[PDB]
Parts: C-alpha cells; sequence; structure tokens
C-alpha cells in the first residue's frame, strides 16, 4: 500500500522519536528539503488542542493533563492521516510548547512513499490504529524514561516532578500502556537499539526500491 | 555474514518455535529435503544432556529440573555452532522427551544461508549470544504458556503441574527471563502475529536474494 | 467500628480464600455453628446472578464471562452488605458453579463482631471499596493461579484452558488486577504465608478483646 | 521473642524509612532520649564501608556502586545485629553521604524491645534474613522512587541521573527486587499508607504491653 503508515509509541522519552529521526537519517532523508521527501515523520504532538484562556491557566499552574487522549485534537489527527493515506498534500500544525499554544504557520506535507507517525497515543484509538501497516512500540522502564524526560525540561524541577507524579505516571499507565498490546514489533531501549532501527531501515529500503 | 544467524529466544510454548516453523512455511523451504535448504531451524532441546542412571531416576519421579543452563550439552552445542558458523556441515542429535535420552541417529546439517536458533536459553552464556546477527524473544506471558504447555503435555496432569511450580517457573525467572535485555526485537504473542513473521521472512528473502 | 470489615481480593485461586478459611480456624470460629460466631467469612461468589436461559446456554459452551463486574448481583452484594454493617441478620445466596443457577435455600447470617468479605472484584466499586476498614490484596503469579485453578476444576481441561484465555485472563488484567492499588497490605503467596495470616489474625483478636 | 525484629525493606526512597520514622512518631518513641528507648531504628546505610582512597576517587567522578551488596560492612552488620538479638547494648556507626566516610563519634544504641531494621539490602544474605521476626517490604515503583530521590539529592542533577541509571537501577533490579519474595507483607507506597502503618503500630504495641 502506498502511502506505508508506521506508527510508533511508546511513553514520552522511550525513544520513539530517537529511533524515527535515526531511521530518517540512515536512509539520507534528512539531508533533504521537505517538499522532496520520500519519507516523512509526523508527531502526534503536533496535534494537541489550542488550549482556553482558563485550561492555559491550569496549565502554568502545573494542572493540566497533556498526556490524556482528551488533550489531542483527534478530529484533526485523523482527517490529516486520512489525506496522508489518500495521497494527498496536508497542512500540519506546529505547537509550542512553551505557549502551550499553536503556532502562526503551518508545516506543508507533500505525499510520501512511507510515513512515520510517532506518539504517545497513536495506537489508542482503533480509527487511526486500523490505517498501519506496522505497528511498533518502544518499551523503555519509566525511571529511565523520567531521567531522560527531567534532562529535557530543566532546558522548574519541582513541578516538573509533582506533574509527572500526579498527571503523567497515572495517564501513561492507564492510556498509553495498555496499547502495547497492539504493537506488531517491540523495541526495547531506543536509539541504542542499531540493530532494530537496521531492520526497519532495510524494510523501508525494500519498500523505497519496489522490492515489495 | 554468511550463514546469518538468527536467535529466537522466550519461555517454553512461546511461540518461538511456532514462529520459526511459521518463517520456513512461508519460505517455501519446510517443501523441500533436509540437504538442499538454505534456511534451517536448530532446536537447543537437541542439545540436552544424556542423564546418568541416577539423574534419570529423579526425571520420572519428576524432580530433575530441565530448564537450568546445565541441563544442557552447552560444549556440545557451542562446538556445533562454531562449525555451522565456519560453513560447514554438523552433525546434531535427536533428544527423546520421553525416554530422557538421546537417540540412535544423528541428523545431517548442511550449510545454510540462515540459521534459526531457537531455544528457552540461547542468550544465556555470552559466547552463544555474541554469535547471533539478530536476536529475537517471544514475549509470552506465564499463564498463557502454561496452558498450552499443559495441553501439549497430556498426550500426567498433577505432575506436570507439581514439576512446572517447583522447577521450570523459578528457573525461567532466573534464566530465562533476564536474557529478554539481548534481545534486538521482541515479538509478542506467537504464531498469531503474522506481521511480525513477514517482517523476518521479507530480511531473510532480502539475504537469500542478496539484496545485501 | 462494630462490625469490623475486612476486604480480602486478588485473582481467583490466589489463596484470598484460603487465607480466609485459615484465619477462621486459627481463631476457633470454624468449630462453632454458624449463629454463635463473632467472625464470619463472606464470598462474593455467592453473589453471581441468576442466568436467563441463554446466557445459560452461552455458559454451557464456555462463552459466557464470569470474571466482569456484570457477572455479579452488586445490587444485592452493596444492600447485603449495608446491613451486615448496620448490625442486622442478612440472608445469603449459595451458588451452584456446575448448574450455574442459584440453590433453594438461604443462609442466614447473624452479626459479627468481624466480616471477612473476599472476591476477585470486591475494590471494584467505590461503595463497596469505603465500606472496608482493611483491605487485604493476596498477590499470586497468574501462572501459579491457573495451575491450582486448572487442578481445581478437573473434578473438561481444553475448555478450562480456552475459557480462561479469552475470558478469565483478560478480566483478571482488566477489572481485578488495577483493584491492587486500593490495598492497604499486599499479601504474597496465599496460605504459605504463616507470619502474614498470624498478624491479621492477631489484630482480629485485640477487636474481639477490646484491646481497640 | 525479645527483642522483636522487625525487617523493612525496598527500594531507596520506597518509603521504608518513612515508615519506620511514621511508626516511632505515632508510638511516641521519637520524643524520648535514646537511652531511655523501647523501639528503636536502624538504618543498613549506617553500616557503609569507609573507602579507600580510590574508590573514594571513583566516588566523587560518580563511578562507584553504593547499591551492590559489597557495599556494606557485613560483617559488621551481622555482629551488631547478633548482639542486639543477644539483648545487648551495641555501638553504631554514623555515615557521611558527602564525605562517603564514617564520623568520628558512634551512637550508642540500648537494648529495645523491638527493632526496625531498614535498608535496600537486610532480606540479600540469609543470615540476616533469618533473624527478622517479621519481614516487610515497601513496595514503591521505580519511577516514583527516582523523583523523591532526584528531589532529595539535589540539597548535580545530571550526575544523580547518570549514577542511577548506569549503577542504582541495575543493581536495585539485581540484588534487591529479587528478595521482595522473602517479603511477609508488603506495604505498597510509603508513608501514605497510614492503614498499613497502624496495623504495624498495633503490632508494635501487642508486644510493648505484652498482649503476646
Amino acid at each position: 500500500m502506498r502511502p506505508f503508515l508506521i506508527g510508533v509509541s511508546g511513553g514520552t522519552a522511550s525513544g520513539k522519536s530517537t529511533v524515527c529521526e535515526k531511521i530518517m537519517e540512515l536512509l539520507g532523508q534528512n539531508e533533504v528539503e521537505q517538499r522532496q521527501r520520500k519519507v516523512v515523520i509526523l508527531s502526534q504532538d503536533r496535534f494537541y488542542k489550542v488550549l482556553t484562556a482558563e485550561q492555559k491557566a491550569k496549565a502554568l499552574k502545573g494542572q493540566y493533563n497533556f498526556d490524556h487522549p482528551d488533550a489531542f485534537d483527534n478530529d484533526l489527527m485523523h482527517r490529516t492521516l486520512k489525506n496522508i493515506v489518500e495521497g494527498k498534500t496536508v497542512e500540519v500544525p506546529t505547537y509550542d510548547f512553551v505557549t502551550h499554544s499553536r503556532l502562526p504557520e503551518t508545516t506543508v506535507v507533500y505525499p510520501a512513499d512511507v510515513v512515520l507517525f510517532e506518539g504517545i497515543l497513536v495506537f489508542y484509538s482503533q480509527e487511526i490504529r486500523d490505517m498501519f501497516h506496522l505497528r511498533l512500540f518502544v518499551d523503555t522502564d519509566s525511571d529511565v524514561r523520567l531521567s531522560r524526560r527531567v534532562l529535557r525540561d530543566v532546558r522548574d524541577l519541582e513541578q516538573i516532578l509533582t506533574q509527572y507524579t500526579t498527571f503523567v505516571k497515572p495517564a501513561f499507565e492507564e492510556f498509553c500502556l495498555p496499547t502495547k498490546k497492539y504493537a506488531d514489533v517491540i523495541i526495547p531501549r531506543g536509539v541504542d537499539n542499531m540493530v532494530a532501527i537496521n531492520l526497519i531501515v532495510q524494510h523501508i529500503q525494500d519498500i523505497l526500491n519496489g522490492d515489495i
């Protein structure tokens, strides 16, 4: 099928996104302007909702759940994917993590042969789930993920930790972890796993070469 | 590298062996006489030791641990593999599960392009472990495995259960499960996972076609 | 508070019920006619619903889920407990596992000082959950539970296994296991754990002696 | 038996130590000079070895494993306990976490009726293990523990995380977690679990009152 949709899920900082980046790099695709690419990465976090005045006020005081499925603009996500699958050019938002808002300009995604769709909840809903030709889950222990997440989020410590305890952990466990059962292939660790990456890279090259 | 060695581990009745059989079937290799095959399956259980008179007497009374690494003739296993890797013809034993002994005649394995080596402990020792180009682990919950194992072993129930409680479970947990960390790719469920099988089958076909 | 309600949960064959029986035995209460008892055991499985003609027909063909919360007459359970708590005499059904029906005669439970309420789902609903002064969870691995369950259920093997795979396992994981988080005290293994039993038995004796 | 030895284990920041402190507080024992106490807390971390010049140099550069059983002066620990059990006054070291050394002055522990012995590895060796009348394990998820540990250790972030990834996590999993199987009673969460604490506090009061 064209485009071939590969779903990649896992907890935040599992390596789901490092793996996709690594795949693009090894394919040489990251050295090519967006419009000329045959392989594309799509993150679920581009589809976070624009917050209302008061959801925003909850977010500053660390009391808004970004790991609940309702945190995502699912309708937009689904229609975007449904257009990618139909082989069309789509416009895609950019999300500002600091200003919990969606940026003025959109990103243009031209038809690809392969789409890497990554995110914490890309297997949650059956509509999206059934769109994948291959479903990957990057399985990394929570304590390891929290250390990467913590390191990445220092760029306040206490509120990072409080928010993870109250919201991220419970929601990962209720919504994200149960979706592991849909994975075709489980990739442990993340970008460390070069043999796993190469297996997927080789599969993608067969698709691009037309060896299937 | 030639032969390409794929290690497949997991608990007993995980699907590690159903997956290998499925791979051979889809490749068409199971419809070919042993000597003409390019892809071969090798089970670790061909390398169980011949029991002494009294280890045998323990086995009838269900008191012998077949899931401990010492249950395996490791020296023979290692030399056999070391010869397969060197591209040589090897002789391989057949083990009789009922008579806890090794059968009169050996099986001849001719040089293959791909070797699927499956077993509960094929990642336990570093010598063997480092020989694999690809390491797979078929991850299936213990309760599910025990039901398949139980069904397969009825062909006495109470002693099956007692032996699993005393010996199989503890040894799986101490020796086999910790080796999951060496897996490149984790395959959940078993033969149900057609997408996983096909991914590996495609990789093997690239090797046989010389697309790598 | 009088009666003191102790909830004991865990998977089927975890030991939740062996532990309660052991507690009664050590207290000497099992050598006393029902009406004279100060400590009583109440099983959730007395509260299974009477099946309709066609739910019954599903049950014979092994296609009815006895591990779903809807399998239980929750209203009856809740009112019964709400009366026990109010210090009243209650009538309680007996369930026939073979004929998937409720027996002609009820059992009379007279006011107790302590009630041991055991079952797979006694922490599922908040109404019941909040009634417990002490919440125990007997945590035993699924493979171990399945072996006891299998042994107990032979008194057909293949259908036991099929039903456990299709219905018991999924429902234990979705409904029962998540309720572990409500446990005050986790008791590993079951009746093997004499130190745990004795701790609870001593606590119960303090209540009966009026040392609290 | 007098003294009654209660072992409390769990990962670092599990709550094993908050629970003991809470027990002392509720008993009123923390408002009593050391020498007059009937209940005492003993931490395994008082028994860390004095480092050699070069183990110390490894520690500053974050390359020394404080979670390995060899990190502990086991001989001293064992003899100290063996004297406590024999109802004798013992001297006990104080460890300086910053200067990875043992402080000039020792602490005097007078005979107690109850000893709470807490630490990551107090169930590791059978000699010590068999000395406990009651074995508790405070079970708290690694990600939760790491957040408390991280917060407590800021008083450098990157090296805390690197050291936890390289040394703490692997050693917790290899040495500490497997000892959970020896626990009589598992206490989830930590100090949040007031019902669990009170159960143990009541048991201790029965011992002190001579109700057993």
